[PDB]
């Protein structure tokens, strides 16, 4: 149990998970290591957990799990020759070992891209193999996404070997393997993408931020339950989430496993959407508690205007116990609004605690914050215009012209951020407006919203890491709830120099040609970069006739032989195009 946590790890969690979770582990923590190597230590751990399990007396079963752990990384590919930086804190001892192995983990590694063999020929090594397979890819996911979650990179192996054991043999094998496994990896990018926003947020702004934040979705998303109850939910998740993002896994897991149970046995008291999906596994029961949509909120209830302005000791109570007190508050009115995005309310939160700092000690306090409920009315408006006008763009321009009105707009406000990275995130803002704009005005501000954030986090920890850019880095560091007012505020950057030319950049040749849709938008979109970059003061309409005639010759000159004299068209059009600017 409490003693020897290893074994009390192995019998809650149980052999196939526990094997799992600690693949997944090792796999995040180095991400070079060679597959043969990890399945070694992962076999070696768990015929070490065997032992412990089977007789609670040995010496080393009694230590945690955590410095076994980082003395089975110091054994092989952490010691020997590479990854020096690495084995100048492997030499460290516990617990600053395990601080340098959380430190060094990389977002973006230099690996190749995941190459997708031949239908037949993948999925006969899973009839094969199975469990070689479903090792081999979660060794694979867990690599490129070092942040991800580990109870939900369970349910994908599920699903995934799922899927290849039943149509892996029944009929027309491609007709799974492309829209199933093309679906799967999708789900598994944006959860890799949320995952790390509540990573991040946790660890830069401590865990506080991640508690109010917690509190306002489990509100938005259960207004039926009283405070105490959200309370220990925001508590449990709070755990859970802390321990994932500090490296500590199988704990992780099982805490989550605990809190799917009471949850669904505490479902009476919580909301009554819970019912559909508790009758099934763990993992998934688990997915719907992670992803369970919202409920009705109680009928008439109050309206906010005697709870926190009109009591004379309000501000008596709020020194009294000023988190109870602003806890109070943003579970009240998440519940109260539950169209608000998220980061809106906690917003609307702190401007409360502001004024309510502001005016408490004056002649009189009830003067001062009277009318603290009238200054939300700018603050609920701005984002509600800002995706109106959004959608009304979006709606015309269709999603690939959106996406270079988006890519040049933030190009020009922030010229010094990197091309390839720019251009990602280009295209993820546009895909927001093409996943959740169809929603109709009472949903679209939530989805919206809450993805906008998610794309500018991957902004800021894509910059961090190599930081060139004086406003990315100052307001990406600067408050969690204020990156989209940022990004929405700046103005257009007339202190970054115009760059030099060089047409080899601009070039096209016919890879743009042998390749699919997608990299010839990338390429596309990159040469648009370059482009804004060099004269950051052209008008949009310029841009927009470039373009088209860009893909005008793309079009017309790719598909005809004899290429040189696409090369020769595109070379004049070129020096046409740095003429007229």
């Amino acid at each position: 149990a409490h003693k020897s946590e290893v074994a009390h790890r192995f019998k809650d969690l149980g052999e196939e998970n526990f094997k799992a979770l600690v693949l997944i582990a090792f796999a995040q923590y180095l991400q070079q290591c060679p597959f043969e190597d990890h399945v070694k230590l992962v076999n070696e751990v768990t015929e070490f957990a065997k032992t412990c399990v089977a007789d609670e007396s040995a010496e080393n079963c009694d230590k945690s799990l955590h410095t076994l752990f980082g003395d089975k990384l110091c054994t092989v590919a952490t010691l020997r020759e590479t990854y020096g930086e690495m084995a100048d804190c492997c030499a460290k001892q516990e617990p600053e070992r395990n601080e340098c192995f959380l430190q060094h983990k990389d977002d973006n590694p230099n690996l190749p891209r995941l190459v997708r063999p031949e239908v037949d020929v993948m999925c006969t090594a899973f009839h094969d193999n199975e469990e070689t397979f479903l090792k081999k890819y979660l060794y694979e996911i867990a690599r490129r996404h070092p942040y991800f979650y580990a109870p939900e990179l369970l349910f994908f192996a599920k699903r995934y070997k799922a899927a290849f054991t039943e149509c892996c043999q029944a009929a027309d094998k491609a007709a799974c393997l492309l829209p199933k496994l093309d679906e799967l990896r999708d789900e598994g990018k944006a959860s890799s993408a949320k995952q790390r926003l509540k990573c991040a947020s946790l660890q830069k702004f401590g865990e506080r931020a991640f508690k109010a934040w917690a509190v306002a979705r489990l509100s938005q998303r259960f207004p039926k339950a009283e405070f105490a109850e959200v309370s220990k939910l925001v508590t449990d998740l709070t755990k859970v989430h802390t321990e994932c993002c500090h490296g500590d896994l199988l704990e992780c897991a099982d805490d989550r496993a605990d809190l799917a149970k009471y949850i669904c046995e505490n479902q009476d008291s919580i909301s009554s959407k819970l019912k559909e999906c508790c009758e099934k596994p763990l993992l998934e029961k688990s997915h719907c508690i992670a992803e369970v949509e919202n409920d009705e909120m109680p009928a008439d209830l109050p309206s906010l205007a005697a709870d926190f302005v009109e009591s004379k000791d309000v501000c008596k109570n709020y020194a009294e116990a000023k988190d109870v007190f602003l806890g109070m508050f943003l579970y009240e009115y998440a519940r109260r609004h539950p169209d608000y995005s998220v980061v809106l309310l906690l917003r609307l939160a702190k401007t409360y605690e502001t004024t309510l700092e502001k005016c408490c000690a004056a002649a009189d306090p009830h003067e001062c914050y009277a009318k603290v409920f009238d200054e939300f009315k700018p603050l609920v408006e701005e984002p509600q215009n800002l995706i109106k006008q959004n959608c009304e763009l979006f709606e015309q321009l269709g999603e690939y012209k959106f996406q270079n009105a988006l890519l040049v707009r933030y190009t020009k406000k922030v010229p010094q951020v990197s091309t390839p990275t720019l251009v990602e995130v280009s295209r993820n803002l546009g895909k927001v407006g093409s996943k959740c704009c169809k929603h109709p005005e009472a949903k679209r501000m939530p989805c919206a919203e809450d993805y906008l954030s998610v794309v500018l986090n991957q902004l800021c920890v894509l910059h961090e890491k190599t930081p060139v850019s004086d406003r990315v880095t100052k307001c990406c560091t600067e408050s969690l709830v204020n990156r989209r007012p940022c990004f929405s505020a700046l103005e257009v950057d007339e202190t970054y120099v115009p760059k030099e030319f060089n047409a080899e950049t601009f070039t096209f040749h016919a890879d743009i040609c042998t390749l699919s849709e997608k990299e010839r938008q990338i390429k596309k979109q990159t040469a648009l970069v370059e482009l804004v970059k060099h004269k950051p003061k052209a008008t949009k309409e310029q841009l927009k006739a470039v373009m088209d005639d860009f893909a005008a010759f793309v079009e017309k000159c790719c598909k005809a032989d004899d290429k040189e004299t696409c090369f020769a068209e595109e070379g004049k059009k070129l020096v046409a195009a740095s003429q007229a600017a």
